[PDB]
RNA sequence: CAUGGUUGUCGUCAGCUCGUGUCGUGAGAUGUUGGGUUAAGUCCCGCAACGAGCGCAACCCUUAAGCUUAGUUGCCAUCAUU
């Protein structure tokens, strides 16, 4: 990425200064407005590492999961998660979702439960009622697990785009171990990502722009 | 007012809980709280919760409309007759 497209995107552009995380005054430019401006040279630097990181891991066969939930950046990480063939979580994060996966994985079977009863004639004999609230089932099975009906394991990457609004997503990676690479804004804590991406999350150009980097790497990988 | 069994009552009020997870040094907590809705912890949305069980509801009885079987001691329509 170049520090021109960076600012076409819309990347520069922080929060307010009433509300800033003091912790990413390294990558804090200036001020502008009452908002700050993110350190686009950083920026590039830090977008080169994840780029190296996830794509390493692409190599050695991991997997990642992206989470997106933000209304800005649904449809970016699912499109991006598709393209590269990995999971996606753009709805809500349950809790539990990777520290509880015992469970977690139950209710993704629920899944192919329901589609083989189904494709198995089950449908017409059960009652109209029985069948409309299956049917409800399953939409809010695929609405919140349809991302990683396929995810047999645990992620080895999880890229993250709001960790301040992604704090369930954060806790659970860092509790298992797993890294993460974050689209970190200003008014988010640092310390918490493995990977940082100094970055505007608000932004749909720049959440896609680098979600789409990212997807990338993980295809070259 | 030593008891079994049986019963009334709040009241058919909507509650009572558990596994995994997470938060708590810990007893514990969450779930089960919040916004609506419902007869209902009924359902939806949200939410470190995700699910499940007993209660609720449904399965049982009866009533309100059809169809198939059966036509006696039930019914009377042609038809004769009382
Ligand atoms: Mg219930
Ligand atoms: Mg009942």
């Amino acid at each position: 990425i170049s520090m021109k497209q960076l600012l076409e995107a819309g990347v520069h552009f922080g929060h307010q200064t009433r509300r800033w995380n003091p912790k990413m005054k390294k990558y804090i430019f200036t001020e502008r407005n009452g908002i700050y401006i993110i350190d686009l040279q950083k920026t590039v630097k830090k977008v080169d590492e994840a780029y190296n990181f996830l794509k390493q891991v692409s190599e050695d066969g991991g997997q990642v999961l992206f989470v997106g939930t933000k209304k800005q950046a649904q449809e970016s990480v699912k499109s991006e998660a598709e393209r590269a063939g990995q999971f996606y979580i753009n709805q809500r994060w349950l809790g539990g979702l990777l520290t509880n996966y015992k469970t977690i994985s139950k209710r993704i079977k629920r899944i192919s439960e329901i589609e083989k009863m189904e494709e198995d004639g089950l449908f017409e004999v059960l009652p109209k009622k029985e069948v409309v609230e299956l049917k409800k089932e399953y939409d809010r099975l695929i609405k919140f697990l349809g991302g990683i009906r396929d995810m047999k394991s645990m992620p080895q990457a999880l890229f993250v785009v709001d960790p301040r609004k992604e704090r369930n997503a954060i806790a659970e990676a860092r509790k298992l171990n797993i890294p993460i690479v974050g689209i970190v804004d200003t008014n988010c804590d640092p310390d918490e990502i493995d990977y940082v991406i100094p970055a505007n999350d608000d932004a749909i150009r720049a959440v896609k722009l680098l979600t789409a980097k990212m997807a990338d790497a993980i295809l070259e990988g």
